[PDB]
């Protein structure tokens, strides 16, 4: 079913008190679905939204989820529901466990009676001190939490360090049958995150190429290499969650680059999500509501 995604990022993952430069619209995901995608990843920070007793997520928030769930599922679109941007448990795990496993019991028991095509993704990016023990762990807990009440939904968790291909062998596998391996792939990091003031360090990068030469193309294919090793080994279908490049980056190399990525994926039966429908990563002009076809063309022949 999952196959070309897009995330709708810079939008309900800002914090709570600074709105990001996308502001989420159903017209979205009516241009979404007509441009050939068939999933969409709905980056939430749900942690700025909870009683901080147990932990409720906020009910008028929790209702404009609830608006922009039903519009795009009510569009035959795949919603992939990703807690991002969990910021406290990356630094003090232990502390926010809880916290972690009640939202996401207040997230099972509101959507339990959904329709199959919206996926749970449990935690984006686990990093810093979430270390995969401890990470692994939580996971476990979560997903029979879950399972209570969803004992089919698909569930998509990922290795520590963002996502990161180098991690999947500490990642351990539920014994579960409906869940996706998720990682994100952003290499080299230079290229894509080039201008990119919401990353840290990358901001003051300039003119960074991209042209797609025969150790380029190793490298991205080696890579590739050892995610569906990982993934023969442990029977798991692989959702690439991430991949883009800024708006900043040379337009020639960005294409290459992104319809070189997107090609692999799609070579290894891996489902992809392209990083970011209108903001700095973005294709997509929400004002207008037109498609950057150069790009377009990478991703949707
Ligand atoms: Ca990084």
């Amino acid at each position: 079913k999952m196959k070309r995604g897009i995330n709708i990022g810079n939008a309900l993952e800002s914090p709570k008190d600074f709105p990001w430069d996308v502001k989420m619209s159903n017209k979205f995901f009516d241009d979404i679905k007509d441009a050939g995608f068939d999933t969409v990843r709905i980056p939430v920070r749900f942690s700025d939204y909870t009683s901080d007793d147990n932990f409720k997520i906020d009910e008028d928030f929790f209702k404009k989820i609830d608006k922009y769930v039903d519009y795009a599922l009510d569009k035959d679109l795949i919603v992939v529901l990703d807690l991002h941007h969990f910021e406290e448990i990356m630094k003090e795990p232990r502390v926010h466990k809880e916290k972690f496993l009640k939202i996401w019991q207040q997230i099972a028991n509101r959507y339990q009676k959904y329709d199959k095509k919206l996926v749970f993704e449990l935690l984006n990016e686990p990093k810093e001190n979430l270390y995969s023990q401890l990470l692994n762990e939580y996971i476990e807990e979560a997903i029979k939490i879950i399972r209570k009440t969803n004992p089919k939904r698909t569930i998509i968790v990922g290795p520590y360090n963002f996502y990161q291909i180098d991690y999947l062998n500490e990642l351990n596998i539920p014994k579960d049958s409906n869940i996706v391996v998720s990682f994100h792939y952003y290499e080299p990091n230079d290229f894509a995150f080039q201008g990119n003031i919401y990353h840290k360090g990358f901001e003051h990068l300039s003119n960074i190429t991209w042209e797609g030469t025969n150790e380029q193309m190793d490298y991205l294919k080696k890579r590739f290499d050892t995610v569906e090793n990982w993934a023969n080994k442990n029977n798991v279908k692989i959702f690439l969650g991430e991949f883009g490049v800024t708006k900043e980056a040379p337009e020639t190399s960005r294409r290459a680059w992104v319809k070189a990525v997107r090609e692999e994926a799609e070579k290894r039966n891996f489902s992809w999500a392209y990083w970011e429908l209108a903001s700095g990563f973005g294709i997509y002009n929400q004002i207008e509501g037109t498609w950057d076809r150069d790009i377009l063309s990478a991703l949707i022949e």
